[PDB]
């Protein structure tokens, strides 16, 4: 019915993302990496 599912995570660079419950997967930038 949409893009993605609300229960699948992806892992970009070295972040966590998850699919939201609408059709948009999205992501975050700060973290890992120094601190």
């Amino acid at each position: 019915a949409g893009e993605c599912t609300p229960g699948q995570t992806k892992k970009q660079d070295c972040n966590t993302c998850t699919c939201t419950p609408t059709g948009i997967w999205g992501c975050t930038r700060k973290a890992c990496r120094t601190t």
